[PDB]
């Protein structure tokens, strides 16, 4: 069974996140990485009634002997927002952090699976690339940007406009985490679903800015924590699987991608033994679908841009 | 299709119990109640993929509404320990919080299972008791001071020292929920186990002192959080589970009692549609068993009688 | 020419008590000390313009470091009150903070001259004392517990009733901290002030719930920090300037005494480079002020037992 | 008789601010606002004994009241610092909060000395100039972007180096405050020093950078608090002695400025009953200092259109 490394364990995501990892029988060893409170953190997680062996580690001198012999590391830490602020005025803090941490990674952990929710996305998978690339053990099949919240939004709004249990529908979300670069592909979703423009519109809208509205709803105390480790965990869950032998688990991340100009875009990706087993694509959209991947595809270069700069100034 | 009230939804223990709620295809309808912060976390969790409407409220005058037509009601509300503290300690804020709580259940849902949380529970019960009967809707059937997180300590290191998978160990804790009076029957644990008395010491005593040994760990930032999440949604989980006919359903919790001289003992119930079915008692047990049942007595008549005394005074 | 340990320079009441310190021409040395955040609390206030050097210390370890050479220590540490709790719900914590930090300080300052504000204060400084007895190290001129605030609130309240100005006002108060041990001579009040007895009584039982009332103000968020970082840099700077040489330096403090049948009780001191001068003794007090007096006694000596109590066990 | 009110007075700075300031025999009125916490903080603050009238405001409904009457508002409410943030990645929260605080001064205390802490202040004084002319009550004589943080840093530096007493140590510090608009004056030192080439760099970059090393020090617990109230209060308090007719009165602080091509600026200031009663310019500086001046207008320049661009789109 896998190896899981949390780094920011500690954090408003990283707390909820481990403990959803240590109720899993797909996890049997549950490292958990912070500047803080770890060790608190690991005792408490360490008296559930379950297999994962679960070891708190404590500060940079520690970090090396949490990450050795990972199968997949998730890296929750960052800052997140406050109201008013848009995701890139984290860049310069996450940016950094991100840096630092993949950059432990590659020495470490190389071979391990590597999936970011720290924000913005768009940039910090760039970033953690590039970190990989100076590093010699650069593989794209092994890097993902973690947009599974918005794949989860979308059938959450999807499912409470057509009365149906979220847990059966399933929207395919691509592009990149940001206002902006979300693309959510009603065209694709199933069960298959008929809404009017101006209601598609709001829906899509919707879907966009549902992480500010979490932030303008928490006034000043955070960003979205719980539903972000539910995303977390799902997609950790679906990489498990499939790395254990699985067949036919599709799921949508920010990865290297040759799909659009982008050489960074989202899309539904066949998971397997070597991570990314084959990229599935864009597929089949509508003309409103397709004029937003154009608009997005702007914002996408320079959020790219931006984080491959970064990382040549380090 | 169960609806669920959380008090104290914001707080340490309240939001990743909201969190695991939530995901439970058991749970139709989630109400969070706090002071403060309930719309951000209803928010947030209301974007998961589950059918469970989520819905937060703030105040005095919304308390009414979050509990109109619960299933059940579970109380996390209270404040923590801190390194050298006991549980009685908290009893002079934490009862008047259960107080007020529990004679809003008793007003706006008497019907519901009540599962308080919030330490100490050998004194918390009996207040909420003594304040379902000034409402003239007592009923001992659904009222339960949830000690599960000692069953599932128990079940993790007799797991760890045997060298066996958690998941299929289940040790019966009886007595209370404070240092002496927790009591581990190792010799009814299944599958039965044989320890040397060394280690057969050294576990029980780990059992009972767990809580202290996390809120040492966490040196004063609060006590036990997620392994309380995991052992309240697990108790929730199986009330739901009896409530929808299952049977078998077998859970030790601090309730009005007959099978000693206290009036409120922690025992095996078999949970049914009306909460508990039958209380399974005692039954056989070790001398060295034996003797911290007489042992704890003193204590738990103290703690209950403290939490009488209390509602005397209102 | 002092140096000073702060022994809980990160908590409430330490940072702002630090900040006032190092405001001071009388302190040449600002030792910080605590188990988390100490460094960043000295970087910041060593960037303030004031001759002070300033130095944050980090766990047990540093400890004898922070404190060699140490003229005075004062002790802010320790948990503070949640609203519903009297200050004996913080023994347990409050006791075993004090009596390892007071061990340090016979070790490795055992000249120093000792202010605790931990409470209950009625508790901590017999601990303090025993402490420093089992050390061989006894000097009953230099312990103290810091009982200002209650001058202060005495004398704020007496002002606002008189419409005079509190910088003026000067009411002694006696006994010791803790609801009815509290208590403020009015009679002895500079300027002469007349109350009738109702309005006596409400002025007096103000004074002696004055601490409650900031709990109950602050609902959850702690108890009195800012008022009470002044009046523990008061207290210090009074006892500095005593140690400077400067005469006539009167301040009420909680101390080892034979003025009552406690062995420990709060009266005017005349301190002096020896730390107590002279004890000045109750003085001329009215029917009223003699009953209260009489009526704190019990309680007085069950809060010196439960204290030397507490160390004996150790 | 100065009637002082704190915009944020619950925040890290705020709460120590506001016991300066209640010192202080200069303010017999002190009003505390901020959207938490503050009746705790005023009555916790009302006990200290001195004349100053104490009173906690809380909520957007209670900000006129607050304001009302009032001769200086100072307002050091707004976003910390992370480690790896820069102050221009705080605009978006700390602008609108400052734009809404800022509208309800102009509105309710137009007269009243407006000192803004918010960061960055290169931007944030900017908006209170705007906000107050969309009102038609702007007076560039009363409003202060309070960067004396900067100067009490140089004067300790200064002094740790020379071997001084940093209360007898004044080193002028112009342009803005982030980054390289930080230009201390050392040639225009007093008492007067001399610095080899490589120390003044040395000496210079340490006093441009002092608030990101306070950041990292504190590793994520916020920014400078203790010594930024600390220099909070100097800069009320020198201006409440001028507007008491106090002559001599000199501070540095950013405000609108026709010494430079930028439209504001931060030079040393006479102080006077007016607010500024003269801008006392850059004065004679070195070929070192000049460089530094003419490095520094492009980035006061893009800071202050900024804070002008978010107000106009208001």
């Amino acid at each position: 069974n896998a190896k899981v490394a949390v780094l920011g364990a500690s954090g408003g995501i990283g707390q909820p996140l481990s403990l959803l990892l240590k109720n899993s029988p797909l996890v049997s060893r549950l490292t958990l990485y912070d500047i803080a409170h770890t060790p608190g953190v690991a005792a408490d997680l360490s008296h559930i009634e379950t297999k994962a062996a679960v070891k708190g580690y404590l500060g940079p001198e520690q970090l090396p002997d949490c990450l050795k012999g990972c199968d997949v590391v998730v890296i929750p830490a960052g800052v997140p927002r406050k109201p008013g602020m848009t995701r890139d005025d984290l860049f310069n803090t996450n940016a950094t952090i991100v840096a630092t941490l993949t950059a432990a990674c590659a020495q470490h952990c190389p071979e391990a699976m590597i999936c970011v929710i720290a924000n913005p996305v768009n940039s910090t998978i760039p970033i953690t690339a590039e970190v990989f690339k100076k590093h010699g053990v650069y593989n794209p099949n092994k890097i993902f940007g973690v947009t599974t919240l918005d794949i989860v939004r979308a059938n959450t709004f999807v499912a409470e406009l057509k009365g149906l249990d979220p847990a059966r529908v399933n929207v395919p979300v691509i592009g990149g985490h940001a206002g902006k670069t979300i693309i959510p592909l009603i065209s694709q979703c199933t069960p298959k679903v008929d809404f009017p423009q101006d209601q598609l519109t709001a829906l899509t809208g919707r879907i966009q800015e549902a992480g500010t509205e979490v932030v303008k709803a928490k006034a000043g105390a955070g960003s979205a924590t719980l539903s972000m480790a539910y995303a977390g965990a799902r997609f950790v869950f679906s990489l498990v699987d499939a790395m254990n032998g699985k067949e036919g688990v599709v799921e949508c991340s920010f990865v290297k991608s040759q799909e659009t100009e982008c050489t960074y875009f989202s899309t539904p990706l066949l998971l397997g033994k070597k991570g990314i087993e084959k990229n599935l694509g864009i597929g089949k959209v509508s003309s409103f679908e397709e004029k937003m991947i154009s608009d997005a595809i702007p914002e996408l270069k320079a959020s790219i841009k931006k984080g491959e700069d970064f990382v040549k100034t380090l």
